[PDB]
């Protein structure tokens, strides 16, 4: 969808806030996690770089290495806000 903002995370990957509020983090390795507002239905869904994609909802456990991967999220979520104009 519409990137809005998008920043570079040294050590982590590629971080973009889409227009309607999710957020998603490339990873170095080419792995893909976006987190959807509660709003949306909530819940993370997460791409291996293999192309698997799984959707974690509320009452999914995470497995490794998705959960400390989303554990970086709030603070990527703060580094998005302070983000420059895209571009």
């Amino acid at each position: 969808n519409i990137p809005i903002k998008r920043i570079n995370v040294p050590e982590i990957g590629i971080a973009t806030e889409l227009s309607h509020g999710v957020v998603q983090v490339q990873f170095y390795d080419g792995s893909v996690v976006s987190v959807i507002p509660s709003m949306q239905g909530g819940g993370i869904t997460y791409t291996q770089p293999n192309g698997t994609s799984t959707h974690f909802g509320k009452g999914d456990d995470l497995p490794f290495p998705v959960r400390d991967r989303v554990g970086q999220i709030p603070n990527i979520q703060l580094k998005l806000k302070t983000a420059p104009l895209l571009g």
